[PDB]
């Protein structure tokens, strides 16, 4: 039934927490609440700007959202410390199943693609630099349609690039709620729960549930 | 110039705070945390619901965040325990400046109206509950247009309602994400910033920062 793959990026192939390291390195102690209101700001940016249809780019976000969380927690962040801080997210490491699980599942000769938040810029950034550009057929960015998931104009782009029914595309996410909102869209959906969380409830459920990639690559 | 204001419910006239005391006597020391990640939820599950264009009302969405932050926390919510506790919201209690402040205002012979989240059935409940429903001329619910804010298709209701230009009402509200939204709109914004909280960082600035409604009282 399927043929091709839309993984989400942050989260799901790559791990977020790598940047709780450089967060800490500069403001000491506090370098794991500073990530935890980054990434929720982050999220909250790009829905809340969709939803008023004042789009900005995903760097854009990212910066606006580290740019409130330190300026909420009291901390002093000056220009230079919000640039590597930034930068901390274009060289994200992949969570350790990743790379042999990608190799295994093109070997079976799937389409894989990701359909990221992320500006084109950052995702082959980041791909690049874990050396998995040689992966991936397809880099999608949110960044042509001006608006961030779950709005479906994001889940069309998949299913235009790779040049299949979204039947015949399965959807990998991490995040709970992406993975709803593709399922609502018409994706199969798995959903990869490594920290045993539970699922929304939003009125939908994926399709299926592992808890890494490795449970992915024994699908097929 | 302003002729008529428009309120939020939720956390700028009733307090939200008061449904961990109903709370931690179902779930003892767990009250707290339990109203923390309710209140999340809640908001999430609008904005998402709302770009998957799947929407149901408020009081399914503050059902179902409840369902999710029960699961997620490991406690055991039965059905007559979400019944009840879902019935706090409907009788929240108005913070203390309120009362006199809406009173005052009205004699001031201003349109008053609240533009809230909830149902229509909710609206009425929470103000009729204290005893302001005769004080304020139209009462709000965003569940016509079958969308959530900060969607401008809810903002439109307010401006439509009160039969005047958007410039010559007042949006009041505490949550910094909705005050980001209706001054992108069109609406001159005050936020009541009582927790000494800083505004988002979506680009926008809202006209009036102040601590309370009697602020608001005194602009006139």
């Amino acid at each position: 039934y399927i043929k091709g793959i839309a993984f989400d990026l942050y989260g799901t192939l790559f791990d977020v927490h790598s940047v709780v390291g450089r967060c800490d390195e500069a403001f000491p102690g506090r370098g794991r609440e500073i990530s935890a209101l980054w990434r929720q700001k982050q999220l909250e940016y790009t829905w809340l700007r969709s939803l008023m249809n004042r789009y900005v780019n995903f760097q854009q976000a990212t910066e606006d959202a580290l740019r409130f969380t330190c300026r909420h927690l009291g901390l002093d962040l000056d220009a230079r410390t919000r640039s590597t801080l930034c930068d901390a997210y274009l060289r994200l490491a992949p969570f350790s199943e990743v790379p042999d699980s990608l190799r295994e599942l093109k070997r079976r000769g799937l389409k894989l693609a990701i359909l990221s938040n992320g500006s084109p810029q950052s995702i082959d950034a980041v791909v690049s630099h874990a050396g998995l550009r040689d992966g991936f057929d397809h880099l999608l960015s949110v960044d042509p349609v001006q608006v961030y998931k779950p709005d479906n104009r994001v889940y069309e782009l998949a299913e235009q690039a790779l040049g299949l029914d979204r039947s015949a595309i399965l959807f990998v996410s991490s995040n709970a709620w992406d993975a709803t909102g593709a399922r609502y869209f018409g994706f199969p959906t798995c959903w990869i729960n490594r920290t045993g969380n539970v699922f929304e409830e939003m009125g939908q459920t994926p399709d299926w549930e592992v808890t890494s990639l490795r449970a992915v690559v024994e699908l097929f």
